[PDB]
């Protein structure tokens, strides 16, 4: 079933009075607030039932996740105030969008986890090297291909915002790793890939 927020968004994207681009972005935005909303509860769900160990570690990830939503917003504007045209402003909307929707998602995946009997056990566990698994070894090859072909297209003013946006979302990605399974490790990764994979074809020097 889908979660109300997102069948609310696609209601409000058929609004009579919310044809307009600014209106479908205002629908998003909608959408991203109630989401954050969703980031906030579940997080606060995880650190009333987690067990201790697990608890200080989506602790330690979601101040983690905080840093890094801050500086990548620099790292969003860097790159969409060299564009124009709507359909960019559409896809810096949806970019701001799916990561709090992934947040939250998460968060109530492993609250939900640590609420039944048993699941807190195993919560955490040791962080074995990206490279011993081929799947995150490649994803990993695609990021840092990705992030130097957008370091390299990007105006020099802002390099400097992308190399810190994507070292706090390493930092993030470092504090999950013991607190979720091997292939949302990957997953972590893949989609940062994707984020800097269209920043890449995005900016514009």
């Amino acid at each position: 079933m889908a979660d109300p927020i997102d069948v609310a968004m696609r209601q409000c994207l058929a609004r009579r009075d919310r044809s307009s681009t600014a209106g479908q972005i205002q629908c998003m935005d909608e959408a991203r607030q109630q989401w954050q909303g969703e980031v906030d509860a579940a997080y606060q769900r995880l650190v009333k039932t987690a067990p201790a160990d697990a608890r200080r570690g989506w602790q330690e990830s979601q101040r983690r996740w905080l840093a890094w939503r801050k500086d990548e917003a620099h790292l969003v504007r860097a790159v969409y105030e060299t564009t124009q045209g709507t359909m960019y402003a559409m896809a810096s909307a949806d970019m701001r969008l799916q990561p709090v929707r992934e947040r939250a998602l998460a968060l109530r995946g492993a609250a939900d986890r640590y609420a039944q009997p048993g699941g807190g056990k195993g919560a955490v566990h040791r962080v074995r090297p990206c490279m011993r698994d081929a799947a995150c070894e490649h994803a990993l090859f695609d990021m840092n291909r990705y992030y130097e072909k957008l370091r390299a297209r990007m105006p020099a003013d802002s390099r400097q915002t992308l190399v810190a946006a994507q070292r706090e979302w390493a930092a993030f990605s470092d504090a999950m790793t013991p607190l979720v399974s091997e292939g949302e490790r990957v997953d972590l990764i893949g989609a940062r890939v994707a984020t800097l994979k269209r920043f890449s074809e995005t900016v514009n020097n």
